């Protein structure tokens, strides 16, 4: 069983928001964050609630060797839709994005469209001073700011006070970028023959005191307290590898733009020259970066997405945007830093008699948030029917684009792999 007592975070659940570092300084910051005295709810065990996931969640535990594993994320938890699984096994993790079907308890049996998995140094440390009674503390945060699912701890021991109360900042772990949907938040448990402290983060503006060493030792809130609102106001590499960008512009089946194979491209020497040969460049259109001055930067990641689409949708595609592809298919975000190539290709796309493999996305509930996809086929409701039958009234979403040979360039296959490129404070990988 559990039980869901509520208790005080107090001054509790600050990290570091950037890897920049300060001394004697009150730098002022607005991000997630744990509000203080904010309502954390604390379990038990002795079943194991899906928890719902929003605006990240913090998360607390104090135990006396391990009997927590690990945390299941996505939505539905089912076979079918991707989800995504930390357990932290034996003396390593075990990260992983994967459409889990169930085990109801070996804690998955799917093996479908999963891989996209990344291991890592375990996220548990625990020492003893040849006693039980150091009952270290183990805070997590954890965030999807466009997908890059963030993770921040920090292990404390020497607690006499539950849930001390003293400050303690959050250093960053692992940054991976799953770009999934997540809504609900479950936990792995373990055997043997009181922790579990959940908080959500919302969106707040923190004042916060950083050491000459750089440690964070206090911070004030800026919507909590009167006091605390006035005192917020006054406050190359060694790397040689040429880049895949040959396999990326040498692929045979760009994927429709219903789903945006995205490609990330990391560990790697970025000479554009290669880009540069094999496609007659019919759009370059860079927007962050001059194409020009490509070679001299250094970008902490790069990804290529790449879409065969028709002649005007390249056109369409670029930052702020419209129409039935920027809506509901592809939507670059406004703040774009990157390129997109889009040259012609009528010669892998076309035969005779036809071809009408590639497909697209006229019909969503919504529009489509930037870099974010959405395989599904379902019918979209016309009246007050849901049909999911198809016809008039109940339509499929989407529709062929089927390509053949002898068409108008407004209508001809454009071959369109967007490159999405990282110039922000943090280690280069690529240059
Ligand atoms: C910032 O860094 C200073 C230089 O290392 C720290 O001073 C030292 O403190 C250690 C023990 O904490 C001593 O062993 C050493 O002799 C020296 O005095 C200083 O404490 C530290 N300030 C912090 C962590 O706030
Ligand atoms: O080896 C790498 O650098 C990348 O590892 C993973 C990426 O998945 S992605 O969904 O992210 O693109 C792949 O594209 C590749
Ligand atoms: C915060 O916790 C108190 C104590 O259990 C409870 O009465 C109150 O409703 C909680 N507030 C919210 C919004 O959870
Ligand atoms: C946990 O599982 C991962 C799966 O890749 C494995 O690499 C790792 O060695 C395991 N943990 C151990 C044995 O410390
Ligand atoms: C993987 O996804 C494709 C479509 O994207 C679907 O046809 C296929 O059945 C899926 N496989 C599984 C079971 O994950
Ligand atoms: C994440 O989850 C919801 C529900 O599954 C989904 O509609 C959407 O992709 C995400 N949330 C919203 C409303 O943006
Ligand atoms: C490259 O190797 C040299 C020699 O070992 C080392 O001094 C340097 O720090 C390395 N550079 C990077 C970026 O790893
Ligand atoms: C792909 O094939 C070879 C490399 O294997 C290369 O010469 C050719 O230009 C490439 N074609 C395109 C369109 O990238």
């Amino acid at each position: 069983t559990t039980t869901q007592s509520y208790t005080n975070s107090f001054t509790r659940g600050v990290y570091y928001p950037d890897k920049v570092f300060r001394s004697s300084v009150l730098h002022l910051t607005q991000d997630l964050f744990l509000p203080f005295f904010s309502n954390v709810t604390w379990f038990h065990a002795i079943d194991n609630p899906v928890l719902p996931f929003n605006d990240g969640v913090y998360f607390a535990s104090t135990e006396k060797s391990n009997i927590i594993r690990g945390w299941i994320f996505g939505t539905t938890l089912d076979s079918k839709t991707q989800s995504l699984l930390i357990v932290n096994n034996a003396t390593n993790v075990f990260i992983k994005v994967c459409e889990f079907q169930f085990c109801n308890d070996g804690v998955y049996s799917s093996a479908n469209n999963c891989t996209f998995e990344y291991v890592s140094q375990p996220f548990l440390m625990d020492l003893e001073g040849k006693q039980g009674n150091f009952k270290n503390l183990r805070e997590f945060v954890f965030k999807n700011i466009d997908g890059y699912f963030k993770i921040y701890s920090k292990h404390t021991p020497i607690i006499g006070r539950d849930f001390p109360q003293g400050f303690s900042a959050l250093e960053p772990l692992v940054d991976l970028p799953i770009g999934i949907n997540i809504t609900r938040f479950q936990t792995l448990l373990a055997l043997n023959r009181a922790d579990y402290y959940v908080g959500y983060l919302q969106p707040r503006t923190f004042l916060l005191k950083y050491n000459e060493n750089g440690t964070i030792t206090d911070a004030v809130d800026c919507a909590l307290d009167p006091l605390s609102e006035t005192k917020c106001t006054l406050k190359f590499p060694n790397v040689t590898n040429l880049c895949p960008f040959h396999e990326v512009f040498n692929a045979t089946r760009f994927a429709s733009v219903y789903a945006w194979n995205r490609k990330r491209i990391s560990n790697c020497v970025a000479d554009y020259s290669v880009l540069y040969n094999f496609a007659p460049f019919f759009a370059f259109k860079c927007y962050g970066v001059s194409p020009t001055k490509l070679n001299d930067l250094c970008f902490t990641n790069v990804y290529a997405d790449s879409f065969v689409i028709k002649g005007n949708e390249v056109s369409q595609i670029a930052p702020g945007q419209t129409g039935n592809i920027a809506d509901y298919n592809y939507k670059l975000p406004d703040d774009f830093t990157g390129c997109v190539i889009a040259w012609n290709s009528n010669k892998l796309d076309s035969k005779h008699s036809g071809n009408y493999d590639y497909w697209y996305r006229l019909f969503r509930k919504s529009k489509l948030k930037p870099f974010e996809r959405d395989i599904s086929t379902e019918i979209y409701q016309a009246g007050n029917k849901p049909c999911k039958g198809k016809g008039p009234n109940c339509y499929f979403p989407l529709q062929s684009y089927g390509f053949r040979p002898t068409y108008g360039v407004g209508h001809q296959p454009y071959r369109v792999v967007v490159l999405s490129f990282e110039l922000l404070h943090a280690p280069a990988t690529v240059c």
